[PDB]
RNA sequence: UACGGUGAAGGUAACCUCUAUUGUGCACACAUUGCCCGUCACCUCCGAUAAUAGUAUUGUACAGGAAGAACUAUGGCUACACU
């Protein structure tokens, strides 16, 4: 009700995380069987999108305020 | 052609015939010169058969054996729900 809006960021923190290393692992394993089939013409459509799902970039356990300084750099 | 004068010889075993009578046989009636035979001869026509040139299909010896793949997997990835 009102927890599934504390639960959506906490569940899609796990979720956002949980996509992260399962597309990488099989972003990985797509790479070992890129050359044995041909794989990398496939593969690139996971190489891209399987990232650049909903935010590719992860929101940073520091917040990311050394980067705002290195973008708020004179 | 016709009419008389004299005027004899001579006769029965299929002994052929020309039949009949017949009642035993034909595939003959153009009624035995028939019906109709075959080796072959020139040719024509479907066979039957076959060394083989082989192509069409399947069993089996193994290599295979693609796409698939009974089985085997916990390398995973995730929520259900409960912490």
């Amino acid at each position: 009700h009102l927890h599934e809006l504390q639960d959506l960021y906490r569940k899609r923190q796990k979720r956002m995380a949980a996509l992260r290393h399962g597309a990488q692992v099989e972003l990985e394993a797509r790479e070992a069987v890129a050359w044995k089939t041909g794989g990398r013409g496939r593969a690139v459509a996971a190489a891209a999108k399987a990232a650049l799902d909903a935010l590719p970039l992860p929101p940073p356990e520091d917040g990311g305020k050394a980067e705002l300084a290195a973008a708020l750099a004179a």
